[PDB]
């Protein structure tokens, strides 16, 4: 009834960030590495509500360009992570969209994550490439900085809010 738990999963090209964004979401903190076993906990409040985030780093998957079962089953919220500093992170996002179309509830919320937005002197990709691009797939965007914490808790909380909403 009142209190809920949301399996998270991340998702992204080798070394866009997703583990430390998971790690600056969790623990506050910008920094060993599992791979298959990579994880944390982090409890919020949507709508007055408990809810319970169990967020899965998906490390590994990529040299596969796909996510084991066991990753999306039952997983409620998607981060799909590019780099923007380099343009090949964000051209095989498709490529990790279709996998999440074929393997993954249709009901799974799924964020677009530009990352590391604070390496301004780098960017390869601009903001409304990613707006762009997830209006096209009818996804929500933000840019986040893992580093600095940028937009990051928005990022898990409005994942969050959507598929308490929905
Ligand atoms: N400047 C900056 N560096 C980042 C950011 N996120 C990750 N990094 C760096 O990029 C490297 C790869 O990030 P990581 O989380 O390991 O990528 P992963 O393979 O997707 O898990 C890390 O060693 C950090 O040095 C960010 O937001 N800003
Ligand atoms: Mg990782």
């Amino acid at each position: 009834a009142y209190a809920y738990l949301f399996k998270y999963i991340i998702i992204g090209d080798t070394g866009v960030g997703k583990s430390c964004l998971l790690l600056q979401f969790t623990d506050k903190r910008f920094q060993d590495l599992t791979i298959g076993v990579e994880f944390g906990a982090r409890m919020i409040t949507i709508d007055g509500k408990q809810i319970k985030l169990q967020i899965w780093d998906t490390a590994g998957q990529e040299s596969f360009r796909s996510i084991t079962r066991s990753y999306y089953r039952g997983a409620a919220g998607a981060l799909l992570v590019y780099d923007i500093t380099r343009r090949d992170t964000f051209n095989h996002l498709t490529t990790w969209l279709e996998d999440a179309r074929q393997h993954s509830n249709s009901n799974m919320v799924i964020m677009l994550i530009g990352n590391k937005s604070d390496l301004e002197s780098r960017r390869e990709v601009k903001k409304e490439e990613g707006e762009a691009f997830a209006r096209e797939h009818g996804l929500i965007f933000m840019e986040t900085s893992a580093k600095t914490a940028s937009n990051v808790e928005e990022a898990f909380i409005n994942t969050a809010k959507e598929i308490y909403e929905k």
